[PDB]
């Protein structure tokens, strides 16, 4: 029926030319040794990407699909959404968002400068007047950092970014922002992935698992989900948006955005030549996350009914998806997943590798991570979110003239605080670097490191500081990842840890608390850690 992309042969071309690595990585050459293995995706590999993502889609919908859609549109109907003022939409632009072809950028937009405002007014008008002319976009290589995978053929090529001009982006929000805030929750309820913190994601999966008499779970991904989205899928999204109570202006606005932007349109490289034409999901438009999540949800829910998945509970993180249901016997279970996959494929949403039924929660991966179990010092099982540390570690080792990894360290420490690799490797390194630099309280991305104990307590609870015995899977993976990157093994970290712990303790104050709480696993004679008052008086609902 249609190709995801047509190309012209023009090259997809960098902005600020990707930078060579330096002969010394002073912040991380004591973290690991195999620096030769950490690499960053460049536009040089962008053709290789484009090939992987360009293919023919044909889609066959059915009664299950129709039925699911009817249900969702009824759900959407209960939502009412407002317009955002041009000004409000401007204020939601991020500080460093890509400046505009019309001599102004984010600072102007956020400060409501007259010409920025003015231009957007015209952009919005043209949207109201013209429902047809496709709106042009730029395509860029994403630069991300990985550890080399010999298994999966060396170096992943870059991801492709496709976005309209800043003027349009502001406009998108006037039209759709409020819907992005309300629609997903209303169509999917608890299935919606982005609402939860790690601990809550854990809890939900556990609850889901627990309520099946005889549970079975699987995850489904596709690497290339955007490519598989059809013009029709996109129009179906609009129709879903339209089932809401909107003002009329917004309805027009949305239709135009669908017809002129979302459904597809032409692509230019930064050099400014025509590069190709897109007939699938745009990587950088407002609706990308909402849209993928909803469309994925519709397709998956239909496919469950097609396959006879019994009593399914879903978690949806975009392209990424977990289903936990009632097992029907493993032989039936294997059959129903083949059927699910076949149905998904008819819907134009094939998988990466085919899914597989599992009967143990540790073996189920999604939003790139998994639930694991650790034993408190007296037997109690605690469950918590974790993942393969390889990428976190490669990212932790990426240092250039224009990039520092300390941020990346702290992000991981927070999200994965209960993990053995965070607690033994990253925590130990982070604190040691900051102490030597004497910047133990400079603020990184809005968080002060000396507040980790309370933040971690607030987020993960006091168990985060007493996970005593980790699982075989987890021990195996971590050890293995460390050997892979040439990082010291856990035993060496434990040493480093003891000395970090001491320095933090002698430093007194909040440092001493970091010492006591974060590094209690490092000493055989444990301090009794009690709740931090600093922590109850603290709200991070904002973050997850």
């Amino acid at each position: 029926s249609s190709m995801s992309y047509s190309w012209t042969g023009a090259l997809i071309t960098p902005c600020s030319p990707e930078e060579e690595k330096l002969p010394i990585n002073p912040l991380s050459n004591s973290l690991l040794r195999y620096h030769n293995k950490v690499y960053c995706t460049t536009s040089k590999s962008a053709s290789q990407r484009a090939k992987k993502v360009t293919f023919d889609r044909t889609q066959v919908l059915d009664a299950h699909y129709d039925s699911v859609l009817k249900d969702i549109k009824l759900a959407a109907s209960k939502v009412s959404a407002r317009l955002l003022t041009l000004q409000q939409a401007c204020q939601l632009t991020p500080p460093h968002s890509a400046r505009s072809k019309y001599g102004f950028g984010a600072k102007e937009v956020r400060s409501l400068s007259g010409r920025a405002v003015n231009h957007i007014k015209s952009v919005w008008k043209d949207l109201l007047e013209d429902p047809q002319t496709p709106i042009p976009t730029t395509i860029m290589a994403k630069n991300e950092v990985f550890c080399v995978d010999p298994a999966k053929g060396g170096k992943k090529p870059a991801r492709l970014i496709v976005y309209p001009d800043l003027g349009v982006r502001v406009c998108e929000k006037m039209a759709l922002y409020d819907i992005t805030q309300k629609l997903p929750q209303a169509v999917m309820g608890a299935s919606y992935g982005f609402q939860y913190s790690p601990a809550q994601r854990v809890e939900y999966l556990l609850k889901a698992w627990a309520e099946k008499k005889d549970p079975m779970g699987f995850s489904y991904d596709t690497r290339c989900f955007d490519s598989t989205v059809t013009e029709r899928d996109i129009r179906t999204e609009e129709s879903i948006y339209q089932a809401c109570s909107l003002p009329e202006e917004a309805r027009t606005a949305i239709h135009s955005l669908t017809e002129r932007l979302y459904v597809g349109g032409p692509m230019f490289n930064s050099k400014g030549q025509t590069c190709g034409y897109r007939r699938c999901r745009a990587s950088g438009v407002l609706t990308t996350s909402m849209g993928n999540t909803i469309t994925c949800y519709v397709k998956a829910l239909a496919a469950c009914k097609a396959a006879g998945i019994v009593a399914p509970t879903m978690l949806v993180c975009g392209d990424d998806l977990v289903v936990i249901s009632e097992s029907q016997g493993t032989e039936e279970d294997e059959r129903n997943l083949r059927a699910f996959t076949e149905a998904m494929t008819r819907y134009s949403a094939p998988p990466g590798d085919p899914p597989r039924p599992e009967y143990d929660l540790e073996l189920i991966t999604s939003c790139s991570s998994n639930v694991s179990v650790a034993l408190g010092p007296r037997g109690r099982r605690r469950y918590y979110l974790t993942r393969d540390p390889t990428t976190p570690l490669a990212r932790a080792a990426w240092e250039t003239v224009r990039h520092s990894p300390i941020n990346s360290w702290l992000g991981n420490i927070i999200q994965y605080a209960p993990t053995i690799w965070v607690r033994m490797v990253l925590m130990t390194h982070f604190f040691s670097i900051l102490m030597v630099q004497d910047t133990l309280d400079q603020n990184l991305g809005g968080v002060n490191p000396l507040d980790l104990p309370a933040i971690i307590e607030r987020l993960h609870g006091l168990d985060a500081f007493s996970m005593h015995t980790y699982s075989h899977h987890e021990l195996t993976r971590v050890a293995s990842a460390l050997r892979k990157l040439g990082a010291p093994p856990l035993r060496v970290w434990k040493s480093r840890a003891r000395a970090v712990r001491a320095s933090l303790i002698s430093r007194g104050g909040k440092a001493a608390v970091c010492g006591r709480y974060l590094f209690n696993w490092a000493v055989k004679t444990k301090l009794k850690l009690t709740p931090l008052p600093e922590a109850r008086l603290l709200d991070l609902s904002s973050w997850f």
